């Protein structure tokens, strides 16, 4: 139904050359970034030095949901020594700028890797995470680091219904986003939109009373809603929404809220834990032309978020 274990294109070509990049690469030209595709049978990617702070990027171009990393090591065609990564972080980022470190809790989540030059090793993500940008960060290895990876995960939008609406891509134009209030003086609309955004939205005072502040976008026709991407912001500051209720209109005048079934009262929805990587927050599909997200409790810097709507036409 909604499968997210589909290979993202390592191996395939599908993650074209020019989307692999690397910290560095070893000086005789034969360990390339793009010689890190799982099964590939060329060696794999070596950095030129050896160290913790070397590190294998992939650029996913698109916002794409990620559960999933498979990797090994290689054996070098020239020497026949195995070379392999004994464990590794992972940092992500929406736009390559802003990164964040793959945590387990309280710490930096180390993955457990390869221990030998030819087997597949399979990491899940514990908490699967939408990203654009994934940085391999090898910790240990046997005698090199070298790599061949894959990714694992799908598109949001593959799911019925779940085409992201044009907070993102324009199509929502700048006239169409409204807010409580802003910190900005005659702010740029397009500071909430989800990625596409460097900044983000910022109230006048960082500080409320939850469920005083909103952010609101015009979908410009009656839509079906079927979920938000809540994203934190850059201001000075990183800031992000821990907690947010969702209202929403047709005629842009009487409002209701996305009840939770248990409760009986509006659903109480998780926010982020971060300033960049974003979460997607899917509900049972309404007819809306309005949405308004409140955010009901915060980060210590303040609320910060930029968005996304989701759904389809009627």
């Amino acid at each position: 139904h909604m499968q997210c274990n589909v290979p993202l294109g390592m191996e395939s070509g599908r993650i074209a050359n020019e989307q692999i990049s690397a910290s560095s690469t070893y000086s005789d030209g034969r360990w390339t970034p793009q010689q890190s595709r799982l099964h590939g049978d060329d060696n794999g990617w070596r950095p030129n030095l050896d160290s913790n702070k070397e590190y294998l990027q992939v650029d996913l171009r698109f916002l794409t949901m990620l559960t999933a990393i498979a990797t090994q090591g290689a054996i070098s065609r020239e020497t026949q020594n195995g070379y392999y990564v004994k464990s590794y972080k992972l940092e992500v980022s929406t736009n390559g700028e802003d990164w964040m470190v793959y945590r387990h809790g309280k710490n930096h989540k180390v993955f457990q890797a390869n221990n030998d030059a030819t087997e597949v090793v399979l990491n899940k993500l514990h908490a699967p995470l939408l990203t654009r940008f994934v940085r391999i960060r090898p910790q240990t290895w046997h005698s090199g680091i070298a790599l061949r990876l894959e990714l694992f995960g799908c598109r949001v939008t593959d799911a019925p219904c779940s085409n992201m609406l044009g907070m993102l891509s324009g199509l929502i134009a700048d006239s169409q986003i409204s807010a409580s209030s802003t910190q900005e003086y005659l702010w740029s609309p397009s500071a909430a939109r989800l990625v596409s955004s460097r900044s983000g939205w910022f109230p006048r005072i960082p500080q409320a009373q939850p469920g005083e502040e909103w952010l609101q976008v015009d979908l410009g026709t009656p839509k079906t809603v079927k979920g938000v991407i809540i994203q934190g912001a850059r201001g000075e500051a990183r800031a992000f929404v821990r907690k947010f209720k969702v209202s929403y209109s047709l005629n842009g005048k009487d409002w209701e809220y996305i009840q939770d079934p248990r409760t009986q009262q509006p659903k109480l929805f998780e926010g982020n834990m971060h300033y960049d990587t974003p979460d997607i927050r899917r509900f049972d599909p309404i007819p809306a032309q309005y949405v308004r997200v409140y955010p009901e409790r915060w980060s210590p810097a303040g609320i910060g978020m930029r968005l996304e709507v989701l759904g389809c036409d009627w």
